[PDB]
């Protein structure tokens, strides 16, 4: 089957990819994919249902393990044949149940080729069996990680699925590390992963032309800047913040590709992405290149930190890391602004709303010159803000920082989208 109005063709260099055939607007669909697997994450069962996605209150909870939701009885029957995958192991294991999200995706998908070894509606041009696996470039470490999911999948789903061998196990999993997707809603809150065939063939640019956003379970590509017919359709696979060193840091690692584009060439960005201090007798570039080693391992060792240590302690060292970081760095700098915006994540969970607020107006204005024109990140930072300023009782800052968040939502989620008229009705009763 094909999908209208676009094309798979041989992108050199960049393997397989999706080219336009008549122009797109800033705005426009290009298609939309239903998702071919999919897995509600653990932190939000209740809050969402487990088979549309649909946030609601009230939903109706499972009988046999307590621990998944639905909208109604059409959502719990829909979604048994793929429930089944843990519902019962759940209640035997317990406190042991402890499988990772992508162990538990990878179990639907080899529970969805059993049901449906025929090409579904999500692979109208790329198919879930051709997923470029990156196998052979991998080392011992990465190769051991996968070694220890198809160890999880053995020890937490072998009641129904049948497992081929481990050589086809090691294959799915690095399929399943480049090319599955992760949902995340109107705030960039995480709530599942789910695999988008069609989706997953569009190559990476760090000047993207597409942005692909989640309506429930169902993948929507919009133009984000004007493509004409022959030029490539190219998506961000990464959070665009960073300089380009660290962007194809992460590129390499998780993606085995070293990226080209327009960005990545001239670096334009990097200079006020890395603002250092207009000082008296300005930082000497040792002293530049010693800063942003720190800054880069202080993101790492906060992302462990926030495994263990208490939200003070956390906050301390997003206070201390700024200390020592704003004698070379300019708060507009990427990583002050890395350690700012954990700082108010650290402040939402303690709920104090007025600190989260404050450095969320700190962040907000850099953030955007950092970012492309549409920007997810930048569009849930005004939605952030906005509710934050509504819940304090700011008629006037909300309704400004939520319109800008129905701005770029109109181009990116389209001008109908349900989160649209739901921040809508949200500016009309505070
Ligand atoms: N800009 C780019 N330069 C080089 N390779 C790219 C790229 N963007 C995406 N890729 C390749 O695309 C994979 C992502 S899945 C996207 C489609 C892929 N080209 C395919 O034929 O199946 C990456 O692992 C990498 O191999
Ligand atoms: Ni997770
Ligand atoms: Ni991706
Ligand atoms: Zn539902
Ligand atoms: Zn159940
Ligand atoms: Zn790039």
């Amino acid at each position: 089957e094909g999908l209208g109005g676009l094309e798979r063709f041989c992108s050199p260099g960049k393997g397989r990819g999706l080219r336009a055939l008549q122009p797109f607007q800033v705005g426009d669909l290009l298609f939309s994919c239903p998702a071919y697997a999919y897995v509600l994450t653990v932190n939000e069962r209740g809050n969402h249902c487990e088979y549309c996605f649909t946030r609601k209150e009230g939903l109706s909870k499972c009988g046999r393990c307590k621990q998944a939701f639905y909208c109604n009885v059409e959502c719990q029957k829909e979604d048994w044949p793929m429930h089944k995958l843990e519902c019962s192991p759940m209640v035997v294991f317990g406190e042991n149940w402890n499988p990772s999200e992508t162990v538990r995706l990878t179990a639907r998908i080899l529970a969805k080729q059993k049901i449906h070894p025929e090409r579904t509606p999500s692979e109208k041009l790329l198919a879930v069996k051709e997923f470029e696996s990156h196998l052979d470039k991998l080392d011992n470490e990465k190769k051991d990680l996968i070694q220890s999911d198809i160890a999880a999948l053995h020890h937490f789903y072998s009641k129904h699925l049948e497992f081929p061998d481990n050589d086809s196990l090691v294959v799915l999993f690095a399929q399943v590390n480049c090319n599955g997707f992760t949902i995340e809603d109107e705030e960039l809150s995480h709530l599942g992963s789910a695999i988008f065939p069609d989706v997953a063939l569009m190559n990476h640019s760090c000047c993207p032309n597409v942005i692909v956003t989640y309506k429930g379970t169902l993948a929507e590509v919009r133009a984000v800047q004007e493509i004409k017919p022959g030029e490539e359709v190219f998506t961000s696979y990464i959070d665009l913040l960073y300089p380009t060193e660290d962007r194809n840091d992460r590129l390499r690692d998780s993606y085995f590709f070293t990226c080209e584009c327009q960005e990545c060439t001239t670096k334009d960005k990097d200079k006020a992405k890395v603002e250092i201090r207009k000082l008296s007798d300005p930082p000497k570039a040792e002293a530049i290149r010693d800063m942003v080693r720190y800054a880069r391992n202080v993101i790492e060792e906060f992302r462990r930190a926030k495994h263990y240590k208490s939200p003070s302690e956390l906050l301390e060292i997003c206070e201390l890391s700024q200390e020592k970081m704003s004698s070379v760095f300019e708060d507009s700098n990427v990583y002050m602004l890395h350690m700012m915006y954990q700082a108010m994540g650290v402040c939402l969970y303690m709920q104090d709303w007025e600190g989260a607020l404050q450095y969320g107006q700190k962040i907000i204005k850099p953030y955007s010159k950092h970012y492309p024109l549409y920007s997810l990140n930048v569009a849930s930072m005004w939605l952030k803000l906005g509710r934050l300023y509504m819940g304090l009782e700011h008629k006037a800052a909300g309704e400004k920082a939520l319109k800008k968040a129905i701005a770029i939502m109109e181009v990116a989620h389209g001008k109908d989208h349900p989160y649209i008229s739901e921040i809508k009705q949200e500016i009309e009763s505070h």
